[PDB]
């Protein structure tokens, strides 16, 4: 039986900018950096930085929904999206509000977010304002 | 600064197979669902399915390397990756390193991964043996 994320894989199309960004701009944790990847962490996540030469830097346009976001605390979190602002981030669009993010993208196009707030306090916003055909288990 | 992974969501091009995918198969608890979504947890991860008309079932020869592995117990490792086989989930790589990886597709093409071990068993199987212009930190 699954008992949670065991890493997250993001491929990359060039290791140096990607390493970068996710210590010297978002401040992870660099372990190990070698020819072809890297190995950083966040709190209990281990991320992977692959180098993939099919990885394509895609506008998010034409990309999917698909995002990974990372927890920051309410006192942190106005800064933190005021410096990646100020750094040049771009930004991309989700279709539904899902409470206190900043939504930015990676040098490849992967789609990144800061949020406030854990799983408990969405299911209580949605109690009040529910998403469109709702159903809690 | 920044704690963790607050959730990974994943665009679905449709719900029920996914629910039924995440849910009945890999045994996620599923916590809320609406016209265009669901919440589900396993262990200490929200996992958020998206419905997005912009995903295709994509095959993997056309997709990157960026992936997602669950945790899974040495014990438990056997029993699940059968369980997988008997439903027909479909394999897109071979595990050619030394710990217990399983790598399955999901319902959309989503590059899905089961592993035992942590990062600390990992650097220290690198520190033996370390990847071409491998330094750590
Ligand atoms: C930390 N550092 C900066 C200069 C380039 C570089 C390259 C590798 C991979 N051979 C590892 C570390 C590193
Ligand atoms: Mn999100
Ligand atoms: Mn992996």
């Amino acid at each position: 039986m699954l008992s949670g994320l065991n890493h997250l894989t993001l491929a990359v199309s060039q290791l140096a900018p990607s390493v970068a960004f996710y210590q010297q701009l978002l401040g992870m944790t660099l372990h190990a950096r070698w020819d072809s990847g890297a190995y950083l962490s966040c709190g209990d996540l281990w991320l992977c930085l692959s180098l993939d030469p099919q990885r394509r830097v895609t506008p998010p346009e034409e990309s999917d929904y698909t995002h990974y976001a990372f927890s920051i605390s309410e006192a942190d979190f106005a800064s933190f999206a005021a410096r990646l602002e100020a750094a040049g981030v771009a930004v991309w669009k989700l279709n539904r509000s899902e409470g206190a993010s900043h939504y930015f993208l990676d040098p490849d196009g992967h789609k990144l977010e800061l949020h406030v707030g854990s799983l408990a306090q969405r299911l209580a916003a949605c109690r009040e304002q529910p998403y469109k055909g709702m159903v809690f288990f």
